[PDB]
């Protein structure tokens, strides 16, 4: 036999790829990719062999690329017997019998030319695709990637990176098509006498053996189930937590008269470094979320400043029957008490209404939070709590995201951990990974450092019934890189940002789809 | 070829495994497990083959074992043509043909005799071997099973289990002796396209790459490296969590003199079902552990009660001089302040001294929780805190394990959740652990439920330099299994509770590690 790969660099959406004989962008990183996948050989004493079109030939500048050989396929190009590491060929099916001899080249690439590309796929010819995902589609294009046969597989999705603000992926396919089921979790096939004993095992004690309760998804719940091995987009954090409650989520009620399926103590991790987690797999409101962000940094607890702003995420439990039901019927229509915020800027403060002037009052741990982050980084006590056991019945509603700590790198970097108590996985995360997220990259240019890492850690981690069938539509979508989020301009004080001085750059989302919060 | 595999069930320190032609103990998912797993097979229309002494065959009660072919190996048992699926050898070599003929065997099992079983290493005859580890040294034992030959490696060690308070684990040993360095990571391997494209990727990108940031432990420093995709027990969750620090935790210095090398925001998970927390590969001192858990649980912030029951963790950072150095010289001796428990029993209360009466200041968390616990245990709300912003200046040191919250099962299990914002891996962590792992189940004893799974996150998880030696020395031991651990009457209130109620059942560390606190 002799590998046959394909190396594209696509648009997000439409597989864009050219624009007047030129790449519609200009990544080093992809091109050094490039480089180094078709460089990537294990016979130092053979070459591999990258077939293009005469187009990109003329776009690579007809000069031969180091270590390998270039296979131009043209009607017209001379067969020219002068540069050795150079052949032409005038059909792509004559050129492939690299195989059929020249042992001297040990793999075959199909480097472009949306022609070149689409005749390779037409006639079966490539085992693999690794296609570079660019986040930029308003742009013109006029050549593009066909879309991938069926036959194809992704088995393989990094996770985000940025170039000049620029998001992009590198994922894999391949043509993969034998065999029956297959086991969705990467821990079996390794070797039968471990998963024949754990089966064993778990068929003689049952809910005994913690692996029971901790079942691996079933393909059907699994977001593209393909990619076993490579699941290294960070948005399977969060996929894969909605399948792992979907597939051992226990059927309980609360509060709300939806009940819910759940697992307890679970956690995600983001990088914050060369992206930002807004969730692809459906359109996420970005700004709504924003504006509860500041509000909570200002120490706002006036629900209609949020209502005005067109935010009504706190409508529902801030309506006047909430109040009164929950024993907080003196409250005026959307006071919602000392909530987040002002616990944030005012803990322990004593609470009258939305309306008091609390200037003064409380302990202001964002205030501190900030002056400990810059004055003493590798500090170990960069917390910040909203679980204020004296203030909680005066609350509309008891903090979800609880407590978060802070870190900076040896390399100046600030992350985050957020331990969240509940956590509606349908509503709630999305907003909540973004807020966060964003949280972090405040503190950060405020204090002098950029984005890290953030880790949330979920307690009571759940599913409303009433968000199944669109969380399963949502499961069935292949996520997209990751957008980029910045910050037009450098604020003095934290509570300064407007949502005017935040770009959202590169992201291309699915449709949202609706979901309806229980109050 | 035909596989040939040892199954047997020794005392986890000295390899008994009968007395007097008795198994000297009686655990009936052992038996089931023993048959579950000389029984499977693939082909319908073969069986197994079991292969056993005289005395063995004696002790099965001389009946054959169901779908199986029992193989008597004894020098006088007659060569009885009667019953079919019992044949007599009259030496072990000889019995072992079932591969070389008997194609109707499928597979062949060593099961018994410490002759039997120390010929069978001794020629090489075995492949694998199923032990099951037995947590009970203190009986007598006239039987034993030979020590493991080198030629043998650990590939899998189940969770611990419980059957009449016995603690016990099931691991293979395969006879791997082929292939040189291999990785550790098992998530390489399964496909070389993404390995390669992961590693180049890697090499473009390289901080920036997240996952590079996270680099799987090298086999010198990961416990027992054999076992790649079978580290069930989990002690592993603790010792991974050591040697991914020492992979990659950042040297950095704090307030104390010691220097530590930290990364952020880590788990680890533990059953509380079937067996105790309570790490092997070090003996533990639980009982300093339990007298600082219900002093606690009293509200007590007295240092010298400690002192006073042989317990000092507390002295540190209870001396004249620590408190002199943090501005608390006005302090008596060992008034730590509204530290842990404080909090837990009168969180946000005006502390004055450790002599003081506190009855009926602040909020009683732990007693609302209790409540909270058995009235609305489906309730999302059942939190600890004590993480107060306006205590902080009074304590002799600042929370580390900062929020727990609980949760009750379905089936009436009581789990936790801790968030630990600033972890000594190699000192706090083990006491940590089974600390919290105490407290939930005397919380389930008290509420009526039992014990369900810990779950700990932690912050700036670290390593104090001075430690190096010591956590390397405690990473070379192999876990043995978790032992079991009881309280012997049922106490009215949670306060109750005395060391003598405790039973510790099974505990067979190694050796205590000699590890210094950094004040
Ligand atoms: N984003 C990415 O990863 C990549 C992007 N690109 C972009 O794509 C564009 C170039 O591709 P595209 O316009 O399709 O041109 P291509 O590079 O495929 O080249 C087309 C030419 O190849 C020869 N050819 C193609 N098919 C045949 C055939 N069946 N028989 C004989 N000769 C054949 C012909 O040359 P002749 O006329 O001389 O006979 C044809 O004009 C550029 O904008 C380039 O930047 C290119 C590679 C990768
Ligand atoms: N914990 C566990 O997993 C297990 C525990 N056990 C325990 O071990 C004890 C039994 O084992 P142990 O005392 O070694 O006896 P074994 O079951 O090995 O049986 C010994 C007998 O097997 C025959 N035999 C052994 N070697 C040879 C040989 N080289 N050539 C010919 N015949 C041979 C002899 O019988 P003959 O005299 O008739 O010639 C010998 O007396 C019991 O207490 C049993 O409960 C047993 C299996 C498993
Ligand atoms: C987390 C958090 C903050 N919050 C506050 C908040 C208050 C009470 C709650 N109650 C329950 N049961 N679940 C929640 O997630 C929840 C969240 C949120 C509340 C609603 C939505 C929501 O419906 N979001 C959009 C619809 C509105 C929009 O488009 O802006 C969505 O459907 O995704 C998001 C966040
Ligand atoms: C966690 C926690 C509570 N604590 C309180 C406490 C207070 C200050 C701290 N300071 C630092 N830097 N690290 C800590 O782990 C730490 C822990 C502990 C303190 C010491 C030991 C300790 O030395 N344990 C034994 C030795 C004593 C014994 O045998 O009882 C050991 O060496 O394992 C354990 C827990
Ligand atoms: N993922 C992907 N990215 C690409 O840029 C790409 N480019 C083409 C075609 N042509 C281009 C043109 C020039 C170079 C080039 O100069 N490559 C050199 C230098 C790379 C570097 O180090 O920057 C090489 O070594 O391959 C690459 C691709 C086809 N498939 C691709 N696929
Ligand atoms: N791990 C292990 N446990 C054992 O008990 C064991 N026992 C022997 C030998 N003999 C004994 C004696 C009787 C039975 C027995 O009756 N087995 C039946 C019933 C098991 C059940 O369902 O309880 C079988 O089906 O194998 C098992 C082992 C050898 N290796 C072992 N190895
Ligand atoms: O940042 C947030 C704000 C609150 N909620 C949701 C989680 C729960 O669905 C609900 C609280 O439910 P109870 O704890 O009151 O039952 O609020 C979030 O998920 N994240
Ligand atoms: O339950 C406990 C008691 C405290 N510590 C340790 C962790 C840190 O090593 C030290 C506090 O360090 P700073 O946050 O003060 O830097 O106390 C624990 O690990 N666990």
């Amino acid at each position: 036999e002799k590998n046959v790969s394909i190396v594209v660099a696509a648009s997000v959406l439409s597989s864009g790829i050219g624009i007047n004989g030129q790449l519609p962008w200009s990544i080093s990183e992809d091109l050094k990719f490039f480089s180094k996948i078709t460089n990537n050989k294990c016979d130092s004493n053979k070459k591999n062999a990258l077939i293009m079109g005469r187009k990109t030939w003329d776009s690579i500048g007809r000069r031969p690329l180091k270590n390998r050989i270039i296979v131009v396929i043209s009607s017209s190009l001379p067969q020219d017997e002068a540069d050795p590491n150079v052949v032409v060929f005038r059909n792509l099916e004559d050129s492939i019998e690299n195989l059929m001899n020249d042992d001297s080249i040990e793999n075959i690439f199909v480097c472009g030319g949306e022609s070149i590309y689409r005749d390779a796929l037409k006639d079966n010819f490539v085992d693999r695709i690794y296609l570079t995902r660019v986040a930029l589609e308003d742009i013109e294009f006029d050549t593009y990637f066909p879309e991938i046969p069926e036959t194809f597989l992704p088995v393989y999705m990094s996770q985000t990176f940025c170039t000049k603000n620029i998001s992009y992926d590198f994922m894999i396919f391949e043509k993969q098509e034998k065999k029956t089921l297959q086991n969705c979790d990467p821990a079996r096939g390794q070797l039968k006498s471990i998963d024949d004993t754990v089966d064993l095992l778990g068929e003689i004690f049952g809910i005994r053996k913690m692996g029971n309760r901790h079942k691996f998804p079933k393909e059907e719940i699994y977001n593209t189930p393909s990619i076993r091995f490579g699941r290294e987009h960070y948005e399977f954090q969060y996929l894969d937590l909605l399948s792992r409650v979907l597939e051992n989520g226990a059927y309980r009620e609360n509060r709300t008269g939806i009940s819910t399926y759940s697992i307890f103590g679970q956690m995600m991790r983001f990088d914050m470094r060369e992206s930002f987690p807004l969730l692809t797999t459906k359109k996420v409101a970005i700004r709504s979320i924003f504006e509860e962000l500041i509000w909570f940094i200002k120490g706002d607890t006036n629900g209609n400043h949020l209502i005005e702003k067109k935010v009504y995420i706190w409508s529902g439990n801030g309506s006047k029957e909430y109040l009164e039901r929950i024993g907080l019927g003196h409250r005026e229509e959307n006071d919602l008490g000392p909530i987040y915020g002002f616990q944030w800027r005012h803990y322990n403060g004593e609470y009258k209404t939305m309306h008091d002037d609390y200037t003064g009052v409380g302990v202001d741990q964002l205030a501190k939070l900030i002056e400990t982050l810059k004055n003493n980084p590798k500090d170990r006590r960069h917390i910040l709590t909203a679980w204020n056991p004296s203030a909680l019945s005066q609350m509309a509603l008891p903090p979800c995201h609880v407590l978060s700590q802070y870190y900076v790198t040896n390399d100046n970097c600030l992350s985050c951990n957020l331990y969240q108590r509940s956590c509606d996985l349908g509503l709630g995360s999305p907003f909540n990974i973004a807020s966060y997220a964003i949280l972090t990259m405040m503190l950060a240019q405020v204090c002098g450092y950029e984005p890290g890492e953030l880790a949330i850690f979920i307690g009571d981690a759940h599913i409303y019934e009433n968000h199944l069938t669109q969380l399963k539509e949502q499961l069935s979508r292949t996520p997209r890189p990751f957008p980029q989020l910045k910050f037009k301009r450098k604020v003095e004080n934290i509570e300064d940002f407007k949502w005017e001085d935040i770009e959202l750059i590169g992201y291309y989302p699915y449709p949202t789809i609706k979901m309806d919060m229980a109050v």
